[PDB]
């Protein structure tokens, strides 16, 4: 029945998940869940970060785990603006005056893939006119994706945690 659907679901990803440390505290936050909304909640966080990293190895840039602001990122090169709005990119690479800043994201419908696209889309342009006052060029990356299939951890596993996913929105 369900439980043991979950508990199959976490032995595949326990066994399965790529053996690679920057994934392993968001596995063990997966892991460690037993109630349906942290589950979900887990799972999907599991699924980005790993789409994520491939998303960051495939265009050139730095996972940003450690959370750095766009003014943090220009800090940590000797760039200085307080001018800039709060965003907090999927990856980046800054080298000289040439920012590139990515985005990463997974919809499947038409309209909610849009919603999305729009949003990082705009909130990427909004740090133009301000990255201008301090030389930097934009070079703003939107990874927009209809698949979770990723290279850290087996499409038939993946199958089956997104159909266990699924089935726990039923609570
Ligand atoms: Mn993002």
């Amino acid at each position: 029945g369900m439980e043991e659907d979950i508990a199959c679901v976490k032995d595949l990803v326990s066994k399965y998940l790529a053996d690679n440390e920057r994934l392993s505290r968001q596995k063990l936050a997966f892991l460690v869940q037993t109630e349906p909304r942290m589950l979900l909640m887990e799972g999907l966080k599991l699924l980005s970060l790993c789409i994520e990293i491939d998303s960051c190895n495939a265009n050139g840039c730095e996972h940003n785990s450690e959370d750095k602001s766009v003014e943090r990122i220009l800090h940590d090169h000797g760039i200085l603006t307080p001018s800039l709005c709060f965003v907090v990119p999927d990856g980046y690479k800054l080298t000289g005056n040439v920012l590139i800043l990515l985005e990463c994201f997974v919809r499947s419908s038409p309209a909610n893939f849009e919603q999305k696209y729009i949003e990082d889309f705009k909130k990427l342009e909004q740090l133009k006119e301000d990255l201008k006052t301090v030389n930097i060029s934009l070079i703003p990356l939107i990874d927009g994706r209809t698949s979770f299939y990723n290279e850290q951890i087996p499409d038939w596993v993946n199958d089956k945690l997104r159909d266990t996913l699924f089935s726990l929105l039923r609570y």
